[PDB]
């Protein structure tokens, strides 16, 4: 049907994200779509706060996707409505 890109920090992805996200930093990510998904594709993006969302969201239109969408609060609107979440196996030297 659609899918999910976590554009928020790698480290922050690990620490929870939407079931079933893909992990796509804003940095990374106009590569990694354009060789993963297909500009046909429905794509839901989220990032830490509307700026960066509206960031990643311009990108991918503006890379070709055709169906951009953003998911207006993030991970806590999500939470909020009580979808699923994941965290990844990972450690910290702190
Ligand atoms: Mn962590
Ligand atoms: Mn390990
Ligand atoms: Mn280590």
């Amino acid at each position: 049907a659609f899918t999910i890109l976590d554009v928020r920090d790698r480290s922050t992805y690990n620490d929870g994200h939407i079931m079933g996200a893909m992990a796509m930093p804003i940095e990374d990510l106009v590569d990694r779509a354009s060789s993963s998904l297909e500009k046909s594709r429905d794509i839901y993006v989220y990032g830490a706060g509307d700026e960066q969302t509206s960031q990643a969201v311009n990108l991918l239109r503006s890379a070709g996707f055709e169906h951009v969408s953003e998911l207006k609060g993030g991970l806590a609107a999500w939470k909020a409505i009580g979808g699923p979440t994941e965290l990844e196996h990972h450690h910290h030297h702190h």
